[PDB]
């Protein structure tokens, strides 16, 4: 039987309820095993605590995202980079030691305008979209797998901008997590139900680059 390592409660990739697209993605890979699936469940030092397979996270990588711009639709037309001269005097919303944050205080966006969260709301990337939705924040810098999902949810609409510009790197791949006998009967399933996991990150605006 599957046993997969999962949080009970991180949309939009787990939830206790399977509705997470990391879910329908472990139960592909069950499905493709032959197998039953089953979850030990704990909240995101999540590894060492935590079953046998991670779906996100090494083996050969299934998708390849970034760090991504979010920002109320029609407020910043065609913003791309994080050195755009718009964001000088915006309410800028990022999680506090993620990647971004390195260029942030590159470009001197450091200060009373921007909003540090600590790694009400399931997530904290979920409050940071709430927060940009009710204008506590004008523009959010969140992981792209996440953001994606969460700004369809939040009620007013959205502009999800992957960073690609960005001179550590902001575009990371995304592989599963365990026997490298084992990891070599994982890759044969990403490889060959790739058009299936694909499909699922799409479904739930996962956004998803080249290469």
């Amino acid at each position: 039987v599957l046993r997969v390592c999962s949080d009970p409660g991180n949309m939009p990739f787990s939830e206790r309820k399977g509705g997470g697209f990391e879910n329908k993605i472990a139960q592909i890979v069950a499905d493709e095993l032959k197998v039953k699936l089953r979850y030990y469940w704990l909240t995101q030092g999540f590894v060492r605590n935590t079953c046998d397979l991670i779906i996100g996270t090494a083996t050969n990588p299934y998708y390849r995202s970034a760090y991504v711009l979010v920002a109320r639709k029609g407020e910043l037309a065609d913003l791309k980079r994080l050195d755009d001269p718009r964001l000088k005097d915006r309410q800028i919303g990022i999680i506090a030691g993620t990647p971004p944050s390195n260029r942030l205080s590159e470009l001197k966006l450091v200060g009373e305008r921007i909003h540090a969260y600590a790694p009400k709301h399931q997530t904290v990337a979920a409050e940071v979209i709430a927060d940009l939705a009710e204008k506590k924040i004008d523009v959010a810098i969140l992981w792209g797998p996440a953001a994606g999902w969460l700004a369809k949810q939040s009620g007013v609409p959205m502009d999800v901008v992957p960073l690609l510009h960005e001179p550590p790197p902001l575009t990371f791949r995304v592989s599963m997590g365990v026997e490298n006998d084992w990891k070599r009967s994982l890759n044969t399933v990403l490889r060959k139900r790739k058009a299936d996991i694909e499909a699922v990150l799409r479904e739930y605006e996962v956004p998803l680059l080249a290469e």
